[PDB]
């Protein structure tokens, strides 16, 4: 079929097939395109009441729920890819981690250091590419990798 971690689907509005990638959660209408020793992300997280250390610098007591956090991130996703909004613009505004005033940069990183979902989609991702919503015990990310 296609390269590994994607799948083919059927979009339930249109019927039209459309590629998911179950690593990143990214989604998209053309088949996809098809590792190094380490990526450069970004990321925007938002963090909802069960998060490891559910505060951030935008809010003490981070009170939202799993499900609202997930909707806030589904939003910025869809603002994301209209281009209504950039990336770095709502990681700058909304991210939920200290990264947020580097327009989100975690810098370049290897296996092994950052949370396991994060990783894996952060290294199966393609340069330039955004993820889907990714989970960890952090909260909901939206990753870019840059490099
Ligand atoms: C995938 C999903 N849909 C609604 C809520 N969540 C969710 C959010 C955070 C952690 C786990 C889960 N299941």
């Amino acid at each position: 079929k296609l390269p590994p971690g994607w799948e083919k689907a059927m979009s339930r509005s249109s019927g039209r097939v459309y590629y998911f990638n179950h690593i990143t959660n990214a989604s998209q209408w053309e088949r996809p395109s098809g590792e190094p020793a380490r990526v450069r992300c970004s990321h925007l997280l938002v963090k909802h009441s069960q998060s490891r250390r559910p505060s951030s610098w935008r809010q003490e007591k981070i009170t939202r729920t799993k499900e609202e956090a997930l909707e806030l991130i589904n939003g910025y996703i869809q603002k994301i890819k209209s281009g209504e909004e950039d990336f770095e613009s709502l990681a700058s505004q909304f991210s939920d981690c200290s990264s947020a005033k580097a327009r989100g940069d975690l810098g370049a990183f290897s296996r092994g250091q950052m949370q396991k979902p994060f990783e894996d989609a952060s290294f199966a991702l393609r340069t330039g590419e955004m993820s889907g919503p990714v989970f960890t015990d952090s909260g909901i990310h939206i990753i870019l990798r840059t490099e």
